């Protein structure tokens, strides 16, 4: 049993909810929240900008030190950093950004990072300002992630479309 509430069950391991990932993290304090990161961990907008704002910029300060030491992530890659006030840990995962011309086949590699964690609160990778089709992102998620993932979708119109169209 876990703390996650109000989710619709899509499969054995994937759950979905119309929820504000920031507000959900603040309520649950999950072991792992996933960030929709870029390779530079520049948390300007989208999910990343919202998560970072909720940490009062502490996520960005930590991230800048990580990049100064290790250099940029790979598209499809990840790193584990602090969850600050939102979670124990933040798994920063880089999905391909279609608005930069990145290979959508890298979305499966991105979701494979989730399998290193037994339970996660996450957004749909490469959705929103990363430009991918969220219906596709949900299909790759279901077909790739084997650990227990709780997906948060802020916009009701998209949430309702994801559920209604789910095979
Ligand atoms: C209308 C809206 C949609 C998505 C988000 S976020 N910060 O989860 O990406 C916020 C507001």
């Amino acid at each position: 049993v876990n703390s996650f509430s109000g989710y619709l069950k899509l499969t054995d391991n994937v759950y979905i909810k119309n929820a504000d990932i920031v507000e959900e993290a603040k309520k649950v304090k999950p072991t792992v929240v996933v960030n929709a990161a870029n390779v530079y961990l520049k948390h300007g907008g989208g999910v990343a900008g919202a998560l970072n704002k909720a940490t009062n910029n502490a996520m960005q300060v930590e991230s800048d030190d990580y990049i100064a030491t290790n250099g940029p992530l790979k598209v499809g890659g990840s790193c584990v950093l602090s969850g600050h006030n939102l979670a124990k840990h933040c798994l920063h995962v880089v999905g391909p950004n279609v608005n930069k011309g990145e290979d959508i086949q890298l979305l499966k590699s991105a979701y494979e990072n989730f399998n290193q964690h037994e339970v996660l609160l996450a957004p749909l990778l490469s959705a929103g300002i990363f430009g991918a089709d969220p219906i596709h992102s949900l299909r790759v998620c279901v077909d790739t992630v084997r650990t227990n993932v709780y997906l948060a979708v802020f916009d009701k119109n998209l949430y309702d479309k994801l559920v209604s169209s789910f095979l």
